[PDB]
């Protein structure tokens, strides 16, 4: 699986789910989790992300491997994405900003 991290949040560019030949992003007030069964790990998604908040599952930093588990548990209560949208308004200048996981909105 791969894994979308901390700085995907007040980003949500969803350009990721463009390229995805499964439709396993599901969809949350402001960011994105992939589902871990459905991904085939085609790692097509991760060169797509602006914020480059997407990993393989076994290279997350260590300070981010919380991260893991919840793409697991939001992506069974999050609605599935399969269009790209707009990025969030803000977006550009909470990209990069680190700690954002404080913002995360259920
Ligand atoms: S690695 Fe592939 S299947 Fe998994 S979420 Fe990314 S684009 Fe979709
Ligand atoms: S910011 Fe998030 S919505 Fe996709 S393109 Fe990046 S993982």
């Amino acid at each position: 699986a791969y894994v979308v991290t901390d700085n995907c949040i007040k980003c949500k560019y969803t350009d990721c789910v463009e390229v995805c030949p499964v439709d396993c992003f599901y969809e949350g007030p402001n960011f994105l989790v992939i589902h871990p069964d459905e991904c085939i790990d085609c790692a097509l998604c991760e060169p797509e992300c602006p914020a480059q908040a997407i990993f393989s599952e076994d290279e997350v930093p260590e300070d981010m491997q919380e991260f893991i588990q919840l793409n697991a548990e939001l992506a069974e209560v999050w609605p599935n994405i399969t269009e790209k949208k707009d990025p969030l308004p803000d977006a550009e200048d909470w990209d990069g900003v680190k700690g954002k996981l404080q913002h995360l909105e259920r």
